[PDB]
């Protein structure tokens, strides 16, 4: 995740260099970005080890107080060859959800693919395909 802050002393520009060198190699910060035309610094951080206040208190003590900041189940994937508009999603996700064993179903045109949580006692993947073929389209199990 991304955050924005202001700094005192970055007016001299070179202040940002010794910050940039140290910030981005650390357990909770993976890269650094600058926005000096906006007047801010832009940090690219991991919320697992750190947070806005913890970052603030870390980076402000890099210098000697010299640069100050202000802040029953299986899952399978399907490929489909009868999707011509986004309305195909609300049609497939709707109609295929009605034939039992289908616990959860999601579909996208971006790759032409669905992901579905099925009951392996009640239904098999090759039956999922057959239902889209019965709807009037074509499906394939990946």
């Amino acid at each position: 995740v991304t955050l924005q802050l202001r700094i005192d002393g970055m007016h001299c520009k070179s202040c940002v260099l010794n910050i940039e060198e140290n910030i981005g190699q650390l357990l909770g910060v993976q890269s650094i970005q600058v926005s000096l035309e906006n007047k801010t610094a832009q940090v690219k951080y991991d919320p697992s080890c750190t947070s806005p206040v913890a970052l603030q208190r870390a980076i402000e003590a890099l210098p000697p107080g010299n640069f100050k900041v202000s802040l029953t189940c299986s899952t399978t994937l399907i490929a489909i060859a009868g999707m011509t508009c986004a309305s195909c999603v609300h049609s497939i996700e709707g109609m295929i959800s009605q034939l039992e064993g289908v616990q959860q179903i999601s579909v996208s045109l971006a790759e032409g693919t669905a992901t579905v949580l099925y009951n392996p006692a009640v239904i098999s993947p090759e039956e999922l395909r057959a239902a889209i073929e019965d709807m009037g389209f074509e499906a394939s199990v990946v």
